[PDB]
């Protein structure tokens, strides 16, 4: 109780290591150049960023979070 | 120096409030149903999640991070 950190405005980064000389990491892709299916990372842990490589599973289990990727298909 | 938190494996959540009864938040969209352009949130702060609403600007300035959205267009 004395052990609980009260509700507060977040101070933690989401991205820790990806392209940190870019001050705002934006990606833009034309749907005609996409194949049948693209799986995009939303957790900033993928080694293949901006694509998902399953790293979100480790983030979620280690931090108790519930994030996952964005799928554009067809 | 005594003030610095050494390099360590992250313990902080990325998503703080979005759909927290879903244990892994995945979105999937068919490109034929997309219009000319979709801007997807990658920061988990948008009120219009999974779409970007510019909240990433506040996250970045408050935490010193550099994240931004994913654009699928054409
Ligand atoms: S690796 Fe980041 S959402 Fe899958
Ligand atoms: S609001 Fe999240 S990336 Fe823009």
């Amino acid at each position: 109780k004395r052990f609980y950190v009260k509700d507060h405005r977040n101070k933690a980064m989401i991205n820790l290591h990806i392209q940190k000389d870019n001050p705002k990491i934006v990606h833009a892709f034309d749907m005609e150049d996409l194949g049948d299916k693209a799986v995009y990372c939303r957790c900033w842990r993928s080694k293949k960023f901006p694509f998902c490589d399953g790293a979100h599973t480790k983030h979620n289990e280690e931090t108790g979070d519930n994030v996952g990727p964005l799928i554009i298909k067809k």
